[PDB]
């Protein structure tokens, strides 16, 4: 594999509740206001991790717990997925960092089986780091009365961070599942949660989120 030019991501432990940064914001998530986002959990982006070890194994198990939780409560579920064989003119500047992108292949495009979307769940075409850019995420959420977003997926310091700060700027309170995201390293993972906590959102563990939603 070579997504993000990484043949492999070395194993690292997910942060525990005691290791989370203090959120500057007072926002707390509510079942009737929140929407779940599963950010780019496609075979292409996950190949580099050892799926039997941390962080991916527990992160995938945690997104599966959040999907089951939302499906039992009518909480809207959104996924982002890029399409393969993007034209460089549409892919833009990210191609200068991460190459031409995934191919139109069953080894790249599909959301992994363990997190497969169900009928009635929105799968948005992902064009940029932020799930809101070149999409209708904001209007889909608004007309459903959802003004809170719970972010899960990969990579924490890139698309998850860009999506959180855009949600915040669009008046959508932003939450990130600290152990239902994964990244290039624990250092990148910690950096993402620390920056979100001081500027635009609230990192919480999956166990904490399941208890309050
Ligand atoms: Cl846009
Ligand atoms: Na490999
Ligand atoms: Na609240
Ligand atoms: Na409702
Ligand atoms: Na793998
Ligand atoms: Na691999
Ligand atoms: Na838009
Ligand atoms: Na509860």
């Amino acid at each position: 594999s070579n997504a993000m030019a990484l043949p492999r991501i070395t194993d690292y432990p997910l942060p525990t509740a005691a290791e989370l940064p203090q959120a500057r914001g007072p926002w707390r998530p509510q079942r009737d206001r929140v929407a779940l986002l599963v950010h780019d959990m496609q075979r292409y982006f996950l190949a580099a991790f050892d799926a039997g070890n941390a962080p991916l194994r527990p992160a995938v198990d945690n997104i599966a717990r959040l999907l089951a939780h939302c499906r039992a409560r009518g909480i809207p579920v959104f996924y982002t997925a890029q399409h393969g064989d993007q034209d460089r003119r549409d892919r833009g500047l990210q191609a200068d960092l991460w190459g031409p992108g995934m191919r139109r292949s069953a080894d790249h495009e599909p959301i992994i089986d363990a997190l497969a979307p169900q009928p009635g769940e929105h799968v948005l075409v992902k064009h940029r780091y932020s799930a809101f850019q070149r999409s209708n995420l904001e209007t889909l959420m608004r007309v459903r009365g959802r003004d809170q977003l719970l972010v899960t997926g990969v990579y924490a310091h890139i698309g998850c961070t860009a999506t959180v700060v855009e949600a915040f700027q669009r008046d959508i309170e932003a939450f990130i599942a600290a152990d239902a995201v994964a990244d290039f390293s624990r250092a990148d993972h910690d950096q993402a949660l620390h920056w979100i906590a001081r500027t635009s959102g609230v990192p919480m563990t999956t166990d904490q989120l399941l208890e309050v939603l």
